[PDB]
């Protein structure tokens, strides 16, 4: 209530995940060294709100799940639970597991589950057949949303699908085997579009499945929740993050 | 939750609710998508509810004369109901009175014509023309939108259009011809889908979602967003559109 952002240096978890955001190695210092859709959010909301900010990726470099051997969390959502930051900021999945942890802000896209693969000769029409044959390998990244969907369905044959698949270490991990040919990589319809743009080798497996958001992620009990909702709620009003989407998503295509 | 009483704001608005005005009692008047989501939200977090519908008959808006809402939103504002159960769009007028829930469905604005071949392209041409007449209902999310819309020539469609009472004038205003009516995706999919010589006029414009309307510092938030999450990624949302949406 009485709370508000001004003076206030936040400290955002991120980790590069195109075209969310990109982060430079080399040649920058600090802020200057993010770019991408979710900067341009975060850098509009700091000169509007009044708030200094760095951002802060977790070591492991994990979106985070939790682990049912040790209740635990991982990722940037343990940071932000251990008070290393106060925002995760990035295309953060809507997921209940998550919910029972942390709270989300008001979303900013609608995203859904989306199989890809790599392959000649036969393919396949939805994930769960994969389990009755052996020509295709596939996998999910570990301690991310998809991984957290697939062993929470209802349908534990999607936990077989996680548990009986390789584990990709990160994004480049994924998109590097699935290259590799007769993969199927199960991820996210956005991240998907995004970055395989140009892969004119790889084709849809099935049609998108699950319903859920990105938004930000926020401790419980966050004084500046409200906020960050009413301005993102503005943004999408205003068109603001349509207008980012077009800046930043890859468009064409050679294929 | 448990052994709370929730007063949920609601009114008719197909498929999401549907309000029977004689032959039953008290929660049995309402069935719909909307209804089917707090009967079970009632069965898993304890409460007892009832619907109570604005005097008004409105969803809501902020009068910039008075400074005062009306509808549902007013009857949250006033504490005559705990929640707004319904499809209530996110707009930042209501989001600077009230909260939100976690949403349950993206929507858009949405603009319709009777008469195979319309010659307009976009709704703002209609401010060129006199062959067509055009409307918003009153008190009512496009309505706000478009009032609120950074180019003030939506603003100019709300002041020189009609104003309608309710969906059920609006609708048939439309059917009577030469109209265009403005409002949302999902509402005009289901109850025009047997209007075969309703066309669409221009794309879709503006972004938003349909959520639960709750106070500020509402003691049920936090529930009620994780219960719906839940509702989303179990799939019982998409099942509930399939079962009321035509068809
Ligand atoms: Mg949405």
């Amino acid at each position: 209530g009485s709370k508000n952002l001004i003076g206030r240096h936040l400290r955002l978890g991120s980790v590069e995940e195109q075209p969310f955001m990109f982060f430079a190695t080399e040649g920058c210092e600090g802020n200057d060294c993010w770019s991408g859709m979710v900067n341009d959010m975060v850098v509009k909301l700091s000169e509007d709100l009044g708030f200094t900010y760095e951002y802060i990726q977790p070591d492991d470099r994990k979106f985070g799940a939790l682990n049912k051997t040790t209740n635990e969390w991982n990722g940037m959502i343990r940071d932000l639970l251990d008070d290393k930051t106060d925002m995760i900021a990035i295309d953060l999945s809507t997921n209940s597991a998550r919910k029972s942890a942390i709270d989300y802000s008001f979303p900013f896209m609608d995203a859904g589950i989306k199989a890809v693969v790599k392959g000649e000769g036969t393919t396949l029409n939805q994930v769960l057949e994969l389990l009755d044959q052996d020509k295709y390998k596939w996998g999910v990244i570990g301690s991310r949303h998809p991984e957290t969907l697939l062993k929470t369905h209802r349908d534990s044959r999607y936990s077989r699908l996680v548990d009986e698949g390789v584990e990709l270490k990160d994004l480049n991990h994924a998109i590097e085997t699935l290259r590799g040919g007769l993969f199927v990589f199960i991820d996210e319809g956005p991240v998907l579009a995004h970055n395989l743009i140009s892969d004119c080798d790889v084709f849809s497996v099935g049609e998108e499945f699950q319903s859920f958001e990105y938004a930000f992620g926020l401790p419980k009990d966050s004084p500046y929740k409200s906020l960050i909702d009413s301005h993102l709620l503005k943004f999408r009003e205003e068109g603001f993050i349509d207008i980012l989407w077009e800046k930043w998503s890859s468009g064409n295509s050679v294929c």
